[PDB]
Order: C-alpha cells, then structure tokens, then sequence
C-alpha cells in the first residue's frame, strides 16, 4: 500500500530564457563583475557610453579569469597578459604583439537592459531570442511617481530552483508559512507565461497595525522560467496603495541557485521621497522575513516528482508541465506545454477552517 | 614479494537489524526529533500515551520534513501544510480540506522499546522481525537497586562501521590504546550473535588508585550487527562491583555512523544513589577516552580486506564472515556465517612480552 | 567562429621521476612524518645512522597510520599495536608475538639525499630510476662559501601542477604579475631536462633602491617533471652577485599539490653570515609574493588545453609534449618529446610596447 517518492535526477540542462542578474546601478561603475552561473563563469562590464557586455569569464589566450581584469576603453583587459576584448568577443588589441588573430573570437551573451535592470539569455541550443519572448517594461520605472527597487538576493544552496516555480500553486503555504489569509486563488497558464491571481488577507492572531479585513490584491506572473512580476494593491485610508514586487532568480549550478526580489511603490499623494522609499524597504523587508521562511523548508525538504495532492492543492502537475518547456528543444515543445490552461481552488471550505483555527488561537489569551 | 592493500568499494546496503538510536527519556518530551540513518532521514516522535512512532522524515505531499513539523494529538503535523501522520504512517486529517485520500500511507518503521532505549530495525528485505531475533531485557533496570545510564555519543566520519566490531577480536590494542592487561581471551559465534570474554589488569607504569592485581571479569556479546551489552565485574573491598557497559552503533551513511554507549552499576550495600551514579560516570567517562583514542586510530587507518596476522592476533576472517551475515538476503545466508565458532589465544608469551615492557618503563624512573 | 575552450579531465596517473619532499633538517630529527602525495599518504623516518627511510604510510596489518607511529631503533613502530618495519620494509619485529611471518613485506619508496633535501622516485611502473636520471648536485652546498636555504611552501588546491612548469615558456606574465621587464628569452627542451634563460631588469614606474639599467641574468632549468633550479646573477656594486633559487613541488592528488622553493646566496667577500642569510630570506620573500600572485591566477583559472598564441608566445605545445613524457610508460615515448627544441622570442617589438607604458604611467604623477 504504502506511496514511495520518486527523486529523479536533477537536469544538468538549464532553462531557456531570460534571467535577471541584478541592477543596473550595481554593474554600472567600470568595474568588471564576476558571476558563477549555468554550471559556468561569466564575467560582466561596462564600455565607455554605458552599455553593459556579458561574455565567458575564462580567457581563450591560457583560461585567465576575465573578471579579475580591468576595463580599458570599450575592451576587457585580461588580469593575466592584458589582451583586449570587446562587447562582440573579438580581440581588439594585444598590448605586447603588433597585431592579433581573427579567429581570437569568444562566446558573446545576448543581452537586455530593462526597468533599471540586466538580464541575459540563456539557450543551449545558442539561438537568439524571439520577437514575442522578452520582458515587459513597468508601466513607469524611471519618472519621479515611483522609488528606486529596494532590491535583495539570497543564495540557495542543495535544491533545484523548479520548487520556488512551485509555490505558483501552493496557497496552502501562505496560511502556515507566511501567516496571510488566502481568500482566492486563480492560475493561468499561457505560452511562456505563468499566472497566479491572489486576494489575501492578514490574519488577527498576530502582534503588532492592520483593519480588521485589511485585504491585498496581488496578480504575479512568470515570464518563465524564471522571472516574474507582481502588481500588488491595498485600498486604505481612501486612497489604493498599489505596488510592485519582482521575484526573480537565476541557476549556478543545477544544485544552487541566486534569488533575487524587490519591490517599488507609487508616490501617495502628500508623501516625500523618503517616506515613499521606507514604504518599499518595509515591504521587500516584510518578503524577505518571507523568503527566509521558505529557504528552511527548501532546505529540509526532500525533491518530489510524485506528488499526493489533495483537493484544495493548486495544479502542480499542470505547473511542471509548462515549466518542461524550457529545459526541452523549442522544436520539442508540446501543446499541453504551451496550451490555455485556468483553475480556480474552491476555498469556501479552507477559509471555513482557517476561521476556527484563528478564532480558537485568539481565546488561548490572556 | 610486497604485500599489498585490498581496499574494495564499502557496501551501499545497510545492515539488516535492531539498531539503538538512543534513550527513551530523550524522545519523551513531546516534540519531534531528526535523525540521518540509513542513506536517508527519519523522524521519531512520542503520541500522548508515550508510544515512540517512526517513519520516514520526508512527507509525502511535497517532500517537506516532518522532523521540523510539531506533534498534535497522536499524529505528526507537517510544517509546511500541517498534513496530519498517525503512527502507522496513515494520514489521519487535512486541516484545510474536507477528507483524506486513502492512498496517503507513508512507511512506517518497526520499533521495540526497552531498557530504557529506543531500537528501530531496519531491513532492505522490508519484512519484519522474528520471533528469536530481538535484544535482551538487563538483568534488572529500571529498579532501584541499578543506576539509570551514563549515556554518551560520538559521531564519526570518513570510514565504515565494520571496524569497531573488528575490535571484538583485538585483544593486543587494549594493551597499546586503552593502556590495560589482557590475561585471558575467548571468543564464541553463534547464530547472530558475536561474544568476547576477557580477564583483564591495569599496568603498573601509570600515575594517579588500583590493587597491584586490580583484575577486572569482562562479558562482552553482540547481538547483531550493531548492538552490544557487556557485563563487567571485579572483586575488591571484598564484596564485587558488578557493571554493564552498553556499546551500539548505528550507520548514517556508508562513509559515517554514530557511536553510542553507557553504563549502569549495580549499587552496592551502604552505598548512595549520587555516591552510585558517580561510579557510573567515571567508568563512562574512562570508556570516552578509550573511544577517543579508537577514533584517532580509525581516521588515520585505511579500510582493509585482507589483513597480515600473526599467531597471538584474534579470528578477524571468522568475525568478519559472520558480520556478512546481515549485509546479505536471510535466503542467502550459509552455515559459516551463523556456525558455532569459538577460539581463545594462548596468551602466555604475549603476557611475558607485556611484563617486559611494564617492568622496564619503571625503572625509567626517577 | 567562436574559439571555444578544450577541457580535458586531468589525469589520474602520476609523473614519472624525481619529486623533492623538503629539507633534510626537517626529517632528521628522530620523529616520523605523515606526507599526502600521489593519490595516497606516505610515512618518512629516519632511523639511528640518520638514513631517511620511505614506505607507504598503511600498516598491512590492521591499515593503521604508520607516521602516527614511534621510531624505535632503526624501526617504525605502529600506533595500533607496534609492529616494527625496518627501511626496506620487512616486519623485523612484533613485540607480544615469538617471531614474523616473512611474507610481511611492505612497499619501500626509492630515496636520494642531497643538496640538504629529500626527493622520492614515483614510478607507476614500479621499475628503479636509471642511471643518467637524476638531480644535480649544486656547485658548493654544505661548505661556509653558501647560506643554507631560506626554503618555503605553499599548498595549492583547484588546479593541476602542470601550469607551474607552463610559465617557463611565458614571458609575458613576468611584466604584468611579477612586475620584471624582460629583455631575452630562450627555452632548450633536451631529453628529460627542460630550459629557461632569462635577462629581465626592473621597471622605473615602482616604489621603494635599484639602478636605472638593474639587470638580472637568470638560467633555469626543469631536471624533469617537477623539479627546477635556477642560477641568477647580477653584476652590481662592481662585483657579481650570485644566487641559487630552487623551484620544486609535488602532487598530492590530481586536483592538489604542493609547492616548495628556496634560495641561498653565494657569501659576497667582507660580509658577514647574517648579511648573507639576510639576502637569501629577501629574496625568497619577493619570490613569495610572486607566486602568490600566480595562485590568484590559478585559482581563478580554467584549464585549457587549446591555447590561442601570438606572435609573441612561447612555445607551449612543445613543452606541454616534452612534459607529456612523463604520464606516459618509458616504452611509449616518441622523439618528438625528449627531441632537440629551441626558440628565442624576439622581444624587440615587446619591450617597445612595455617601454611606453612604463614611461606613461610615470607622467602620471605627482
Ligand atoms: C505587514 C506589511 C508587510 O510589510 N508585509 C510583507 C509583504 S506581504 C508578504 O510578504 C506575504 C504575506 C505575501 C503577499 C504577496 C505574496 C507574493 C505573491 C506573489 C508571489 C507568487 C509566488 O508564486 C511566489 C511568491 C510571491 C512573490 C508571494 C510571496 C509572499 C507574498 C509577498
Ligand atoms: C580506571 C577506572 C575506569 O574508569 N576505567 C575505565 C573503564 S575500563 C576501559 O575503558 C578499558 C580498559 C576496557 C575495559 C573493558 C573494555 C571493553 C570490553 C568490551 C568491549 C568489547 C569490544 O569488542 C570493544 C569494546 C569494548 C566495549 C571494550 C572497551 C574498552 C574497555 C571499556
Ligand atoms: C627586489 C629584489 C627582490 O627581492 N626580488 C625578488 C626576486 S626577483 C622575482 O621574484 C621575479 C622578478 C622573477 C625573477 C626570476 C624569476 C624566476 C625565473 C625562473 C623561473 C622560471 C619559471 O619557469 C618559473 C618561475 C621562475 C622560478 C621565476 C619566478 C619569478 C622570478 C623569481
Ligand atoms: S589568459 Fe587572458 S591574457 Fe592570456
Ligand atoms: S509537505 Fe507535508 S504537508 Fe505538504
Ligand atoms: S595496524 Fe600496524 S600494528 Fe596492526
Ligand atoms: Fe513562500
Ligand atoms: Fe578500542
Ligand atoms: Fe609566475
């Protein structure tokens, strides 16, 4: 009778698209910049106008880290013979030698900068990205209406990054983890695109200050694999504080991974810079708390292809099949991958048993 | 002409078995506990009545860990999405949905509670004890006229759990390790069981106090592979200090395992229970530097199959043939793994030897 | 056209040859010594004549670590129980025992001791070293003429040693890392032995005192796989001062190995021998910071065996095939690895280049 776990290998294969490797601000200071990612180094700079580069980190002359270098001009200088590389990976000059090889060419990284960020696209089969495959602009990133990113990161190590994909359906762990009250739940899944539609409330057992049904509306969606947005929304005190909150991360290795996040907020009417800006970090504070609770059970947790759901879970298969897609050829791809498929959980009766157990915690005091 | 080492790959089984995983008093408060044994993670926790379940760590639903979870009632709840675990590895309750699938059975393991100690039996087989398979009940615990345990445990890495059994047979290490006397050495195997019987001394050359023939009476029997009780006496101030020595183990890996051991001393006439349990204590306490000294021989050794042995060594093949035993199927095992064998050393030179020895470290001095 | 790099696994075999272990000063001194090196651990002791004796570290009775042991006469004895092994490594003794089998018989290393150093011979083979391979004895160690060696180590991990023995062929990295100015290179690869020579000068854009024109003659020379000594001179204050620098090291494991260097200086006439041990320790001390330089290169490195040379490399393929030799049986060397190569660098157009950027950046300031 008893049900075993199935534990298949992890993928030595990384995902197909792009993933966000931090801020602009943080690679714009003429500096290189190493980076550990997709079972590889690759190294980050940028030229004199501004434009960031992302090349491989080791050096085709004799394996020199590219990134222990210095930037000259428009050019990467190695650490170990100073050669010159530029944005494209050919060799511009050698310092020593009159002149240098054409076939001096290294593996150049495709590369976006959007809504105050760098991402770089991933493909093993080493094709460009498509027209429709990108990354949406933030209605307005950049004017004075909303903060800079309260951004973060933390680095996961002994799991496979398929399992924060997974908290997409799980509502359940925002009751027992997060300490929120789910009071809808809707998914949709589009081709490349993943959804979640969230209506939560906080929960009165907890000490400080909140309404009594202070509710949030939250719509976060993957522009798989890895990258999502979340437009976030409270009407209080009259007014909508509306916010918006990334969730982002990027393989090192197919058993660790860097986690990315952070939150800006619109400009309430009758508020400064600064107290806009304490909003963000409270919030990207309050996630990262959030976060942390989740990397305990991450790390605990053993990987399981085989699931036991019940009949309040979200559709966890359904949500491993689009995300197949992009380990997978594009000439691979499936129309249950890509396929309309929408599930709405019946919470009547989750919510019905959440009450009991908030109210009966309530009474135990004091 | 050169010897050389058999180093052949350690075995990926575990042994087939009880195994002490601890006291009952440290798993009698209630909340959950972790343990890695066996190439995995199990937890143990205690229903109201006090009955000490086992089961797998990793739940069933999405892999969570139960070990991090909290008791309720006489189920284990999951800290992910607080799925409820009966004993038998039935889930009894889902707290935020309606009922229960009947397919959500996880593996429960075989327990047996005694002498104060937790035993779980693992088998790769999957078939449970026998009837004349199972640990003894000591002479008379739990009564007053016996102290409660001395318990102690070291964890150790980097080598296999077959050596410490190999020390069944080493009479020559007590001498040049644990710094005693061996003047009588015998050896019996039985069907499962693997005894030792030594008369042992102290050594003249070692500072502060003993009889100059202070003589102790040991009894030492496997009951395997992994759980030995060793009766211990000597006879001074004219009346005997009877003591039981517990020493077991149990794998976490191939390349790791815990050691555990403790001792209870049978208190004497006009004697007290803190004066009693004292004598407890620093004969477990004398028993840790002892290991100790094993441990540091151990991480320094290399794994060996075929040892060179003189003509004073003790039957290391006959011990190792019976230990093999419990690697292998119970269909598969033959009459010179479970025969009777015994053997004892002629001691007589070997002593003379060690007389040499004592004697002229003494006149070293002052 | 993207160049791509060739990452070949390392290999597992050992080179074949002479490898320095250390001073002799350090293994005289009646104590054993426990040394991790080619895939496993060997023990070196030196018995009452003073004669360093080899063995593998592994007692063939029980495994246990024979450099945790005690030298007892011209005999290791073991900390298990021990038994003695004598430098050819028969079992003389076992102390509780009348006599020893004569098929006790552990592997002995091959030894030499000279120029105040110990070199083993690691042959996978197993066969002796011959006649015309060996380490030359150096012009007049041991009389008063000669410091003894300001000798050093360091213990490297994540790379393997053959690009150690790549820099003699590199030039470049002299200027950019050791921060030298080549004006002469030339490399001769005769059968077995492997050459440098060497005319650098410093450069004026550092701060302190050196000539304007200081000039440094060095000559050295791989008695291959691992083994270096380098002659150096420079003709200042009227007179020449002479230096001898030893670069050795040895493997440890495929993916780790050791690295050891020393220098002693030739006493300079109406100096004393402090000033003279002074020079040697200087010199060994920039030397230091210099190979702490290279580790931060070959650290952050990746193995590469598809170079992509200049017009101003050296020849690393020929002396990636004359190090080849080594790996490989006696029987399957071919000419082209123990044939007569020679190259000079024309380094006319280099040290243009290094000489307008040596002057530019002393504009820079003040
Ligand atoms: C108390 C005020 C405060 O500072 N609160 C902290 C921000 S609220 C919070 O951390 C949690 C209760 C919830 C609320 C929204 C949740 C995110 C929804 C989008 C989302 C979809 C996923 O699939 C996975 C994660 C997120 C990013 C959710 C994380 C938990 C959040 C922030
Ligand atoms: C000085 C008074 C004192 O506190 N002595 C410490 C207890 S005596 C002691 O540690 C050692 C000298 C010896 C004496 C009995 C030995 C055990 C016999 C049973 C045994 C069989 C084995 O195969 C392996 C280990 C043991 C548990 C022996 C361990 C060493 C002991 C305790
Ligand atoms: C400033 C005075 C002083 O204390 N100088 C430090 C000694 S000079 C030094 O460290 C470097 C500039 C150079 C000079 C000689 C170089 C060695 C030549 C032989 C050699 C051949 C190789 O293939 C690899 C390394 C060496 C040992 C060279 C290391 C760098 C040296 C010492
Ligand atoms: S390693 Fe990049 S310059 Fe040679
Ligand atoms: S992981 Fe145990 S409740 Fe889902
Ligand atoms: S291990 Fe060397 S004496 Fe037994
Ligand atoms: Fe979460
Ligand atoms: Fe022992
Ligand atoms: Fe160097």
């Amino acid at each position: 009778e008893i049900r075993e776990i199935q534990a298949a290998a992890a993928p030595t294969r990384f995902a197909r698209g792009w993933h966000c490797l931090g801020l602009l601000r943080d690679f714009q200071d003429g500096k290189p910049h190493s980076i550990e990612a997709f079972g590889t180094k690759l190294v980050v700079f940028a030229d004199s106008k501004g434009q960031l580069n992302v090349l491989d980190a080791y050096c085709r002359h004799m394996g020199g880290d590219l990134s222990r270098g210095e930037v000259k001009g428009d050019s990467i200088a190695c650490p170990f013979h100073d050669w010159r590389w530029n944005g494209k990976g050919k060799c511009t000059d050698i310092p020593y030698a009159r002149r240098v090889p054409p076939i001096a060419k290294t593996r150049a990284w495709t590369t976006l900068e959007r809504n105050g960020q760098l991402y770089v696209w991933n493909d093993p089969q080493g094709n460009p990205p498509p027209e429709d495959v990108t990354i949406p602009e933030i209605a307005g990133y950049g004017t004075d209406e909303w903060t800079d990113w309260s951004w973060k990161s933390l680095r996961i190590k002994g799991s496979h990054c398929r399992e924060i994909v997974d908290n997409v359906v799980d509502m359940a762990h925002f009751f027992y983890i997060h300490y929120s009250f789910p009071r809808y739940f809707k998914n949709v899944f589009e081709g490349h695109t993943a959804t979640q539609y969230m209506h939560s409330t906080g929960r009165e057992d907890v000490i400080s200050y909140d309404d009594p049904n202070a509710e949030l509306r939250s719509e976060a969606t993957y522009f798989g694999p890895s990258y999502m947005i979340d437009w976030l929304e409270s009407d209080a005190n009259g007014q909508t504080i509306e916010t918006i909150l990334i969730n982002c991360h990027y393989p090192v290795s197919n058993n660790e991974f860097v986690l990315q996040y952070g939150a800006i907020v619109k400009k309430l009417p009758g508020v400064s810079d600064e107290i806009a800006a304490g909003m963000a970090e409270q919030f990207a504070e309050g996630v990262q708390l959030g976060f942390e609770q989740d990397v305990e059970i991450w790390k605990n947790k053993a990987p399981i292809d085989n699931p036991l759901l019940s009949e309040e879970d979200g559709p966890v298969y359904q949500l491993r099949r689009w995300y197949q897609q992009f380990y997978v050829d594009v000439e691979d791809i499936t129309e249950d991958m890509t396929k309309r498929f929408e599930f709405e959980i019946d919470t009547t009766r989750a919510v019905a048993s959440w009450q009991k157990e908030v109210a009966e915690n309530l009474a135990k005091q004091a």
